[PDB]
């Protein structure tokens, strides 16, 4: 059975106006800005941007990849597909 989201989990993350996007739940570094309550720090592959999202916008990657893991014209997206498949736990900073 599912657990709650934890750092390192792989997802497609949904933002309004953008396609479901390859991403991971990030850790929060010592001394770094924390997310609001009930929100997670989402690192988007390809763009390497961070937004704070709740579970309603997080789709576990294994379950969702057949639907959402197809190339997309949007900037950064196809790089993001490579990262999530090939090195999802690397440092991209």
């Amino acid at each position: 059975m599912p657990h709650a989201f934890k750092p390192g989990d792989l997802v497609f993350a949904k933002m309004k106006g953008y396609p479901h996007w390859p991403a991971r739940i990030d850790d929060i570094a010592d001394g770094a800005v924390k997310p609001p309550p009930n929100k997670y720090p989402i690192f988007f592959f390809g763009t390497h941007e961070t937004a704070f999202l709740g579970p309603k916008d997080l789709f576990p990657y294994d379950k969702s990849k057949d639907k959402y893991g197809k190339p997309n014209k949007r900037k950064g997206f196809n790089e993001g597909l490579w990262e999530i498949q090939n090195n999802p736990h690397a440092s991209y900073s």
